[PDB]
């Protein structure tokens, strides 16, 4: 068939990590400078962590209906959902400048959250269904940089933005409010371009694959005998758990780093908010890294399995290293296990991609990500809890045990497969 490559596309994945990277900036903007809300809303440190736990709450029940309408009804309309979401959940939050008003602040994370769902599946689809076969890597990769770049942006720019004043709580609510509006111009100003210019495929084939995909008739699907058939496979399960660790792990330590970094170092924010944009580029890094290795000694297990260790290292080394007082040494500590725990990600991704090659990747990924939202879930209120009562040296004890048990697992899964 005939296949052609229009410009579109770029302008099609361009949007699209836009309102990603937005997103992610949402999940993350709270959690940096909890404590400035704390003070703000007048509520626990709790409150504070299940704005970022929302995100992870939703996606386990909803992600397998979101597949499905992706799916059956395309991706101009998963595309609307999640932009339209991501704006109106902003201007909730632009709604909830109040000290009395916490519950609408709860709302907008709800909706920030539903939209997440409709956005961690687009990548591949989009890059399949408007990028050639040999660009088909590189949008994904793209869109899911957006994604991570967006996180690094929340870790970042909320300490500037929002400066701690509880001596004056006008200014507070002022740069609260700077912050709201900003976000929430930018989604709209998203949402508009998604719905002007996202089409629903391009007008020829980018591919011989993709022409013969939408040529193909479309087959029913049967989601829970493929989710049955996928925990039949004891490596999946394996790999499932460690990822899911590993996943909630950085999660946890995400929405608790605050938390950590003010027990000893106190009107550091800023220097917070930069550790983990550090820890965010670091992953980066170590995931293309990981990537380019991966593909160049085609081996799994051995990879992952060291990947996993030196992840456990790290987080010991962050861990024992915290309470020296000097904020540098947690800078170095926190590049060095935002480096290795996100260049296991695409590891163990691809691993469980080709173990269950078989089985449909969608029904993978969606497991995947629903593990590691509930062991983030589960990380993140035993890890809150550790720290609130006993120090952030439990908590992050407790991360380096579960870390272990991850590595015994990677250790004891048994696997042929090789590329
Ligand atoms: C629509 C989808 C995205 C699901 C929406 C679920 C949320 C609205 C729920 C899930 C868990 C809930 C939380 C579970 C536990 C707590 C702790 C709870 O704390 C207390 O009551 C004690 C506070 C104190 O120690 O003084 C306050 C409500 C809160 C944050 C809940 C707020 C509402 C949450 C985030
Ligand atoms: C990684 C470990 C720690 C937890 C693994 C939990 C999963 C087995 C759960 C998480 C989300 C669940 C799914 C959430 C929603 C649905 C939709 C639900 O849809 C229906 O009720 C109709 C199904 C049909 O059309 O037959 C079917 C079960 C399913 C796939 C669930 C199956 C079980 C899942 C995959
Ligand atoms: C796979 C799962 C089921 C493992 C769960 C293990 C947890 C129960 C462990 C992991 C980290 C442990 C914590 C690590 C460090 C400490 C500090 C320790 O502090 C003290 O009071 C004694 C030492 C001191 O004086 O500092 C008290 C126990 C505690 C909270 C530990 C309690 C038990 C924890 C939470
Ligand atoms: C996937 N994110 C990191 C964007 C959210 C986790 O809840």
């Amino acid at each position: 068939p005939l296949t052609a490559l229009s410009p579109r596309r770029f302008v099609v994945l361009l949007i699209f990590s836009l309102y990603s990277l937005v997103n992610a900036f949402q999940w993350i903007q709270y959690s940096i400078i909890s404590n400035v809300f704390e003070g703000f809303y007048g509520v626990t440190l709790l409150h504070i962590d299940w704005l970022s736990m929302v995100y992870m709450l939703a996606y386990v029940p909803l992600i397998f209906p979101a597949t499905w309408l992706l799916d059956t009804r395309g991706l101009r309309l998963t595309a609307l959902l999640g932009s339209g979401l991501n704006c109106l959940g902003a201007w909730i939050k632009c709604g909830s400048v109040q000290q009395h008003l916490f519950w609408v602040t709860m709302l907008g994370q709800c909706l920030c959250s539903v939209a997440q769902v409709f956005i961690l599946g687009l990548p591949s689809r989009i890059a399949s269904v408007w990028f050639g076969p040999k660009e088909v890597s590189t949008a994904c990769a793209t869109a899911v940089l957006g994604n991570q770049l967006g996180t690094a942006v929340g870790f970042l720019l909320p300490p500037v933005l929002v400066p701690n004043t509880q001596n004056d709580t006008n200014l507070l609510a002022c740069n609260i409010s700077t912050m709201f509006y900003g976000t929430s111009a930018v989604a709209t100003l998203l949402f508009i371009l998604t719905a002007i210019a996202f089409k629903e495929k391009p007008r020829y084939p980018p591919s011989q694959a993709q022409a013969a995909l939408q040529d193909s008739p479309p087959e029913e699907y049967s989601y829970k005998k493929s989710i049955r058939n996928l925990f039949k496979n004891i490596p999946f399960v394996l790999l499932l758990i460690t990822y899911g660790i590993m996943t909630g792990a950085f999660y946890s330590v995400s929405t608790l780093l605050n938390q950590m970094i003010l027990t000893y170092y106190e009107g550091e924010e800023v220097n917070a908010g930069r550790i983990g944009l550090t820890l965010v580029v670091a992953g980066m890094v170590g995931s293309i890294l990981c990537g380019l290795w991966l593909d160049y000694t085609k081996t799994y297990k051995q990879t992952t399995l060291i990947v996993y260790i030196l992840s456990f290292i790290g987080m010991v080394i962050f861990t024992f290293t915290l309470d020296l007082r000097y904020i540098i040494i947690v800078f170095v500590t926190g590049g060095v296990l935002g480096f290795f725990m996100t260049g296991y990600l695409p590891l163990g991704f691809e691993f469980a991609v080709e173990i269950t090659y078989p089985e449909s990747e969608g029904t993978s990924s969606g497991l995947l990500n629903a593990s590691a939202q509930i062991f983030g879930i589960l990380f993140t209120l035993a890890q809150g809890k550790l720290t609130s009562d006993y120090g952030p040296k439990a908590g992050n004890i407790f991360l380096c045990v579960w870390m272990f048990i991850g590595i015994i697992l990677t250790a004891l899964i048994k696997s042929d497969l090789r590329r």
